[PDB]
């Protein structure tokens, strides 16, 4: 699964563009591909459908499957290549055809598919491009949804009243999402359409050290001489090997670091007969070691955010505008790492974080792994092989970035109810993990607010991260006593002789409301929230991070508990700061990346 | 009695800048005689929460607070019998007089006097002292949570150790069993008056539409009482001499709200040297089958569920506050207020009075009920204290005819044990037509229940429900709201009673609005009130709708309230988010009278 | 015309992030074929600044900018005319390929080429360089201001010695002579696409409602030219063997504005190896007398005023945010669009074509006037460039169906120097209908001014105006504005032409409201329309309303603009004000169609 090119071997051919668009329902084959779409309307793709069109309601809270269709040509001068239809994502379910025929399927709404379509579209000739798009969720998706008799994630309601259970009964299907975020759907990431040589190169790997030895191997289905070359940040060839596999070294290596370091990036160009790949690396170590973990041998810290794909009309569609904002708004901040809650982000947000010198915490889309304590989901939830597959594809996607450091598999599973299971289900994907690995980086699991004595599970990763709401949904307003009661659970991890970050933790802020006295939902209160808690953070050597939820104001699910959105952000939706992220910025002023302890 | 001036009486106000002390929870922290030490300055009326921000100390107070201020009686005003008198103190009180205890009194929003002539002579200067009780528990009217009991809305971590042992060593505070903030301190005007030695007690006046007009008046001491009844202009249109019986006023004018002219007349009513004027208005209220007449004609109610809540002022009484707010329910095309949760400052039911607004009084009994797990009425030491409560009220507000139905209270605990709690409310509702000697109808705002095991909210003489269809329920799908509201109101057809809405609202953030009409925008919560309104008006037995809240109001912090409650229809400042112009635009289509 | 991907023609995106310095006031600082120095990522398409917030430089940035990166055009892609294309690079441009320079082009939000076959030879890769100077004075479109004046709508303390002192020795800012920020960037898409070595060079589509359809297809080869008119399905109704010529079409379905439908056929044009295809529609305009007819029916606009603009795109082009927007149209029962006050990307009039959206093109012609003191007329050398950027726009949108009227440009002095007004506007008017092979109504948008001494806009097609009574004069009084509206009407009934407001609005802060409706709330907005519109409808010749704007954008900081201009109906983000859902309303009850 190599990200498209263009060289002197390749086309890049971008499909995307304003599609023809219609709704659908929970029937799979309601519509002929082969055939034009009926009504159909405009629509932009890569973006979710979903605030595109507010004539109605009918697209925004849509439930089942939608359908896609454009036309496709190759011009009659393109002769001979080898032709790859490639979609970034498709949320959640897809199905693909072309000229009526099917040439793919694919579940998992974060991850990239393709399909060999060289056999259908000649030179000259015009095809018809059909997406069928289904964006429910249920018990088998991840992210994980709800079933009939649960409710949403964060629900309210009057649960045994006769009037309401006739109503909930009588009332639409609509997903109830076992998770905070809004259910957006649609084409997110760019569809590419591009070319490589009939015998071609299909995977490179990459595995570099601190010395400047590199270890590579590059996969071909011809028979020519595979011949690399490693080049600097200006192009000039500084090493080569004329092998598939092996080793290649680069004398005076400069290795990659956040800043005050140079994130600095090397390209292998791969060449084989007629054909060329240019993968980008950096060079730079992670150990870690007792509890801290080091980068090139220094200690790290990390200063990072929780982000996620979210953004007025673009939904969860991908925006490269966007992504340098926010990027240059996280170097404003002094922050120096990304949490990727929670699915794995565009492949474009990593390329920046390599050029940009951010860290990263690539993250599966496991979030909702659980049921309350009267429903085990590790016997009840058909989702070890969808996790396996998508857990596989991750790491295979960004198996080459230096940006990424953590690999992180889920989100917040309910570790506490049935402790053994929850072992033997995430134990199996923490092995799994570090063997798909080339680079071997460290594994962890993000964990609920729970009873962390019944949970055996999240002390057991490489890197403990725990998400912790102290203050804010118990024990609320006061941080005296929300002080305190971190600090409890902080003796506890004292004992587990691991490393461990903070990897959520926030209180819901509206852009305006103010307080002498620094009470729930102002701005005032933000601030005492992060800068309380942090000054506890500072007394424990072992605590070596903190990932603040959330970047930006997100949209959410309606409901009484989600003011239009989760308000936890540091920024509102339009990227402005909040009195809360001032103060972030002037703390990461004076915490270095390096050397904190 | 409502303190007077006139010719007998002498009117004087004690409202002003107060010394004041933040206390502890020792009811003897200070010596009531010498001076507070280290005190400050605090404004009386007024909640003494909002008024010094240097530090979170009085916002977030746990237990008793200290007033001080020395009082003077020109040596010219003599021979008369001397009265100290509180609007109200919340909670508890405790009031003392060079030294001397003159007063204890238990309840947050109802008035109480102190009789001090022999203890301030003319001539004297004595030393005022107040101490005020914050706390709410199961004692109370409105009812606190002891330990081991979230605030109401509130949020935990249950099982938590770490989350456990912060609670245990947490500094104490108030957990509100109601969703409103605990605002403590003096919020009503004090008040020094005089009368004669031998002064009229008590007036009572049961009016009916005929025009004959009942009345009683209490003297204390030998002299021949006289009543002359006073219209609208001053005018002596009838009178008698005796101090029970009967005057008939020739041609009456009814008490009406808008469309109708609210006309008062007064009762002039002198015994030996004293006078007294009792406002009093002339209509009817009758619960006939299925629906209520006023003055014989059948009536709907246009209402707003109101709060006594302002910025700086607390909980405070606010006079400016009160003209504007009642000038604004006319913008609406309103006419009936209801006083959740508690008893008003009495100039409010005055201006009630004169500006032509149904109201609905209601006791501070709200937060009866602790879950299915504890049974309050076996659990809590409360029924003593409910009665005397109402008693006080009914008293208080038995002369206005703004006043047309009484609560007994709001969102009590009737569900999960049906037959104890019919044998608490149901002597209740005969103890509010006894109190009362113009039999006004009574109800109880019952919170959103399972209405099929509720044995009491369905026997009371007007039905008064709290519902939340599209909000704390099936969130967002007013499609399911409006189907499973017509499922209960399938039930309360089959009552037989007059029936009304006597909560419902939406959280609306002003600034937020969307396309799609979405939880917490300006334009969901119209169109909460445009599809649940439209269910409403398809039944002819449902007589009223008093929307929550008529505007913003500060609560306890919790992550379910943004900053306080926000499903007011006003901001807190009173400006009107799109769903008021909205209902001022459907209440200009519905006619008080024969709808 | 417009890039086509077929079995001719290929067409790249070479949109993507890109490498990107700041330069300074040199137009000779970096050298073109060298790598930029110090480079930091940057999006494109998009404005630059604001994307970096690391620092003000580039939102703040006086200057040249520098755009790179790499080009190649693969092996086997051979033997074709390759073409490069930018929708946009506003103000200026200098494009270097390789350190050669390839284009030159002044004009902010017209597209410009250069055939490059010549030095991009399949199989290798060109550095491509692109300096954009965003600099605005008396010289560009829009127009900017120079020594000695202010930011229109800025303010000073002119005189005081502190203050003057100040004003020289700050650093140098633009001073734009307009009320919208000065976005600048690259900001449509970049295109990189072939034909055969002879090719098809221009297409020209002028139908009529009987059926036929008089067409042109320059081309620069020597073979026949083959045209078949395609129906909304795709069916070949007419055929003609001729590159000039006209072509009859059956029970031709026109283009109409809902509640008609929006009928698109299109011209597929082959010639030699080389294909293209032109979509049209078949719908008639005519000004006859005070009404304006489409397909003879007496037509009522309800249309926005629009700005590109948005968060973090700036001025750049969003195809999402495109079709929200359209929705948000229908929404609101809205049929038209104004396209304030510069041409939009070509895909915006591709979308209201398909949505059957009435549009009104209007060149960046704003800005031409420096008070009572300065002749613009005399002393701005801007004729030039306008006839220039005129011909561009007309050009290139000239068989969208959705253009229905142009506009020369916008808020001209035209009272201070009324004569070299005319003769500086008249002859434009004349050129446009030169330029326009469908002949379409013409107009010029005039600010609110002395109209007895205007002797320029009421010789417009269609008589369009901006009027901001009880606003910025007579101030929170409607009853008087009303008034004073109402005796300016009472003067265009004289003149005998249609008229439409073609700007008028009142700054409406999100969430501020007032039972009183006060300026700057909601509820005033309301009042503010709801008034003035109950005017319009008494008087017969009044044929439509445009209000301004569409949404809150931003704006240059002065203290007369709170964080951008706030006239919007919707919110920078898209979120109607209370003033939106009474406009929903009243265009409720309004056709389209025989309003009056």
């Amino acid at each position: 699964m190599l990200y498209p090119e263009q060289n002197e071997a390749r086309l890049k051919l971008s499909l995307d563009g304003t599609w023809a668009f219609a709704l659908g329902s929970c029937a799979e084959t309601q519509f002929d591909p082969a055939k034009p779409l009926p009504d159909a309307q405009p629509i932009a793709v890569p973006a979710s459908y979903n605030d595109q069109n507010d004539q109605t309601t009918a697209l925004r809270r849509h439930y089942g499957w939608v359908w896609y269709q454009r036309k496709v040509t190759l011009p009659a001068f393109c002769a001979g290549q080898r032709v790859v239809l490639r979609f970034g994502s498709v949320t959640h379910t897809a199905k693909v055809w072309l000229n009526g025929q099917l040439i793919a399927q694919h579940k998992g709404g974060f991850t990239p598919f393709e399909a060999d379509v060289t056999a259908l579209l000649q030179p000259g000739e015009t095809a018809l491009l059909t997406v069928a798009c289904d964006n429910r969720v249920n018990h088998s998706t991840l992210p994980v949804g709800n079933e009939d008799g649960q409710l949403a994630f964060f629900g309210s309601d009057n649960a045994g009243i006769p009037s309401v259970e006739a109503a909930k009964r009588a009332a639409a299907p609509q997903n109830r999402p076992n998770f905070d975020f809004f259910n957006y759907a649609g084409i997110h990431r760019p569809v590419v359409l591009y070319t490589t040589p009939k015998e071609y190169i299909e995977d490179v790997t990459i595995v570099p050290a601190v010395d400047g030895t590199v270890q590579y191997a590059v996969k071909t289905t011809g028979s020519a001489p595979v011949r690399v070359t490693v080049l600097d940040a200006d192009g000039n060839a500084v090493a080569s090997a004329e092998s598939a596999e092996g080793t290649i070294t680069i004398p005076e290596v400069h290795l990659w670091e956040p800043r005050p370091g140079t994130p600095y990036l090397y390209t292998l160009h791969a060449t084989c007969g007629a054909d060329v790949y240019d993968q980008t690396f950096g060079v730079r170590s992670i150990e870690v070691r007792g509890t801290q973990v080091l980068l090139n041998g220094k200690p790290l810290y990390f200063k990072g955010f929780c982000k996620h794909e979210d953004f007025t009309a673009h939904g969860r569609g991908f925006d490269p505008v966007l992504n340098v904002k926010d990027v240059n708004l996280i170097h404003w901040a002094n922050a120096n790492a990304v949490r990727t809650s929670h699915y794995p982000y565009a492949e474009e947000f990593y390329d920046l974080c390599d050029r940009e010198g951010i860290l990263v915490m690539d993250e599966t889309p496991a979030v909702g792994i659980g049921g309350g304590a009267a429903v085990n989901p590790y016997k009840e939830y058909p989702l070890a092989e969808h996790h396996r597959q998508v857990l596989a594809e991750m790491i295979h996607r960004d198996k080459n970035h230096p940006c990424v450091v953590l690999w992180s598999l889920g989100n917040e599973p309910n570790l506490e109810h049935f402790p053994q299971d929850a072992y033997d289900y995430w134990h199996p994907l923490y092995e799994l993990a570090h063997q798909l690995d080339p680079q071997d980086r460290p594994v962890t699991l993000v964990c609920c607010q729970n009873d962390y004595t019944k949970d055996i599970t999240t002390r057991t990763m490489d890197i403990v991260c725990i998400n912790r709401y102290y203050g804010w949904y118990n024990l609320s307003g006061d941080m005296d006593a929300a002080c305190y009661g971190l600090n409890q659970e902080l003796d506890f991890w004292a004992e587990q002789h691991k490393p461990v970050m903070m990897s959520e933790y926030g209180a819901d802020t509206v852009a305006g409301l103010h307080t002498a006295g620094a009470e729930m939902f102002s701005e005032e209160f933000q601030v005492e929230f992060y800068r309380r808690l942090d000054a506890e953070f500072d007394k424990r050597p072992w605590f070596v991070g903190e990932f603040v939820w959330n970047f930006a104001d997100y949209d959410t699910v309606q409901g009484p508990m989600r003011v239009d959105g989760n308000k936890k952000g540091l920024f509102t939706r339009d990227r402005r700061p909040k009195l809360g992220m001032h103060f972030l910025r002037q703390r990461w002023a004076e915490i270095p990346t390096f050397g904190f302890k």
